[PDB]
């Protein structure tokens, strides 16, 4: 009610039913720079936060910098897969089984589980015919046979190639860390539905991660020379932005994403509502007011993945990322649906989120919240 | 102020998600004795507004003519499944009315069971009027539009006697001006009430409160014996009500009488508690309602919060609530058996 006291714990995404207030959700988000400077921000910027499969890219970095890797021939699809929540289509089972082939293993291996598929359509084909999901139908599993890959690479055993003290996973817990330019100590762990170690870390470290992805993709693409780092994440870029339908599927936001920016940017869902991008060098990212790359990280506090992909749309036009037209692939998620069961609208979505960053009072103090 | 009052999850100690909740617990006659976080929030009721909108059904004159049984008004009141019993009763109640499907102006959704939902998409069901889970709710706006000579093509419209009824009816059990109710459009193509929180406790707490008061044998209004009425139908077949394995369904069971209780869609959940050992506990010396409402709207939440929220009333026995123990903390367990977190309630009764 009051414009020029407005303050972060009063960045919402809300919906309404004939101007009703019916759900309020708090937003968190990050934008930074490609050193991970924090160019703008919504709600608290740093919230520790689990970031799921979208820490994906950074552990499929820990599988391809192990040694001996290479030698199995992982195509840029393969590593599209390795950073994949996918929806188990058929496709990306094939591919999960022909991966488990270059690395001469087989499904009984996994230590992934199957669930119901993360998309709609796919569960619908599955339901019809009471199919039981395995293994080799995990979300997740082309992170799984990279890290089956990595365990028999370096003459670990496979066994136990996803518990912590296994030396795949003391490599991603580095990496992880490493990405984020934080100790070991200032990122916490917990397991994920898949059954691997998962991270925990400030928010914008998040977009830090994504904003290193992108800016080594700009350094590839230009012919700068680069470390043998800079040069995977480039590649784990391109897989992903050449093969966005393995990092998800029809109709999933990620790909449809990625698919209209055409090799702009990079993004990647966390399950409880968590995104991550990384945008190329662009002239909206110089209007930004930076000379490099982009990360951008955000979470909705209470976990709706509806309300994230509207948010995140917004904040991409804020950002002014993307031309009308490309962000109108996105329009669905936008400005979701309400339509009834007798086909009237009743309500929508409204962004009463103000991004900072960008005059106020000095004495405006903007409490991280 | 209000608290600041979250329900939590995490992972293996490290948040997950966290919800806002909302809650107001009521006397008979709507003074409030508990909160938490803001307990006047103005909030949709959806369907916990059901046993208003059956009252006034139940209200209009000559419905009674029809015969509409407990069962029947249980299904008035509920959010069911759309279980194939559920479909049965509704044909049933057209039946007494002689009304037809293509008079209903609710239509098809998926089922608010997923177990019923899976069962559907494999048959390739696509489900229609007879199906929504407001259609107990739809045959009574039909039965008043007819029992009044009004049309009924129109019943659902604002501008019709039933639902200038149902305005009125809800309202006056809010004790709220007409003015101070706020109305949208629901799923079922209804208008839908939104009106302070605590108010919906209040009208759960003359629910239970008629049930009381019907019981004991005392002069009742024809508005509290319908009141009455309503409390024991919800209660006689809560199955009705919602469905197998839903929470309204098996929190009515465990109580066998003790309460009512309905769910809102976007999370709100009411309670009608009759007086009780438990409620002389908390300071009333009649019946209570509770109302609750998180705010971003995630039903597992609200189910955890609201039989938490029971435990710290200490309404009914540690034996009665183990029945809800699937809800109240809800499996954390991934695609390979291993515990991964949990849910933890920091909130704290305001009294
Ligand atoms: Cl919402
Ligand atoms: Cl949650
Ligand atoms: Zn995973
Ligand atoms: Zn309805």
């Amino acid at each position: 009610i009051d414009p020029f006291t407005m303050t972060p714990s009063e960045d919402f995404v809300v919906t309404d039913r004939g101007g009703i207030v019916e759900n309020s959700h708090r937003v968190h988000a990050a934008v930074v720079d490609a050193k991970g400077r924090l160019l703008y921000a919504l709600g608290n910027p740093t919230r520790m936060t689990l970031a799921r499969a979208a820490a994906k890219p950074a552990q499929a970095l820990a599988i391809l910098e192990t040694e001996g890797v290479a030698g199995y021939g992982f195509d840029d699809a393969d590593i599209a897969l390795m950073c994949a929540s996918h929806s188990s289509e058929d496709r990306h089972i094939a591919r999960t089984r022909a991966m488990l082939s270059k690395i001469k293993a087989e499904e009984a291996d996994l230590r992934c589980g199957g669930h119901p598929s993360l998309s709609e359509m796919v569960n619908r084909s599955w339901i019809k015919q009471d199919f039981i999901p395995t293994a080799v139908c995990s979300n997740c599993s082309g992170k799984h046979v990279g890290m089956l890959a990595g365990a028999r690479a370096i003459g670990a055993g496979t066994d136990g190639y996803h518990l912590p003290d296994h030396p795949m996973q003391g490599r991603v817990k580095r990496t992880v860390a490493e990405l984020c330019d934080l100790d070991a100590g200032d990122v916490e762990w917990g397991t994920d539905g898949c059954n691997l170690p998962t991270p925990a870390f400030p928010l914008d470290r998040l977009g830090r991660i994504y904003a290193k992805l992108a800016s080594a993709a700009d350094g590839s693409d230009a012919g700068e020379g680069q470390s043998t780092r800079c040069a995977a994440l480039a590649h784990i870029f391109r897989a992903m932005a050449r093969h966005p339908e393995m990092v998800a599927g029809e109709g999933r936001y990620c790909t449809m994403l990625m698919r209209a920016f055409d090799g702009a940017l990079v993004g990647k869902l966390g399950a409880d509502a968590s995104y991550a991008i990384g945008v190329r060098a662009s002239d909206a990212t110089r209007q930004l007011g930076t000379d490099g790359a982009l990360g951008i990280s955000v979470k909705i506090e209470d976990g709706n993945l509806e309300m994230l992909y509207a948010v995140v749309t917004e904040l991409l036009e804020r950002l002014g990322i993307g031309s009308p037209d490309v962000r109108s692939q996105l329009a669905s998620f936008h400005h979701p649906q309400r339509v009834n069961t007798m086909g009237v609208t009743t309500g929508g979505v409204s962004f009463p989120f103000k991004l900072r960053g960008s005059v106020d009072d000095p004495r405006l103090a903007a409490v991280a919240r």
